[PDB]
């Protein structure tokens, strides 16, 4: 079945929950194997320890980039970019779980949780999941989120994996 992934994330150390996550294999196959595989660390890199950089509330909440820590960086478990795989599924409301990227075909690692409708990404971003549980968890995230994106606190993915 669809693969069940998990983030725990703190706040200046602090845990604050967990975010469970379904990975929509059945529609986008290789966008999902990239972050399960990441969540896993499995090819010896991976989300474990990096943050979330950029917060904008009432928006979405950004992370995924473990080479830099600012939004420049980040590389898939196929080589550093790879292609859009389709627009199937759509940025239908909060708790949906969307590839960051620089223009067309630039995936990496980054990725975003939406928290309110994003629906002027369609068609531009490649969405892969949603939140099953923990969207309080999120909604804490959100909390030390910014305007600018800017974090008042540093929130790290303490650690991740699968569950099935
Ligand atoms: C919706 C969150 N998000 N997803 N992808 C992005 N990428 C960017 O904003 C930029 C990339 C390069 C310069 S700006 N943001």
């Amino acid at each position: 079945g669809n693969p069940l992934v998990y983030l725990d994330v703190d706040a200046n150390g602090k845990p604050l929950g967990r975010v469970v996550l379904e990975l929509k294999a059945d529609v986008v196959p290789k966008t999902a194997e990239n972050f399960r595989a990441l969540c896993t660390g499995e090819k010896g890199f991976g989300y474990k320890g990096s943050t979330f950089h950029r917060v904008i509330p009432s928006f979405m909440c950004q992370a995924g980039d473990f080479t830099n820590h600012n939004g420049t960086g980040g590389k898939s478990i196929y080589g550093s970019r790879f292609p859009d795989e389709n627009f199937t599924l759509k940025h239908v409301g909060p708790g949906v779980l969307s590839m960051a990227n620089a223009g067309p075909n630039t995936n990496g690692s980054q990725f975003f949780i939406c928290t309110i409708k994003t629906d002027w990404l369609d068609g531009q971003h490649v969405v892969f999941g949603h939140v099953i549980e923990g969207m309080d968890v999120v909604k804490k995230i959100e909390s030390f989120g910014s305007k600018s994106g800017r974090t008042s606190k540093k929130i790290v993915i303490t650690d991740c994996g699968q569950l099935s």
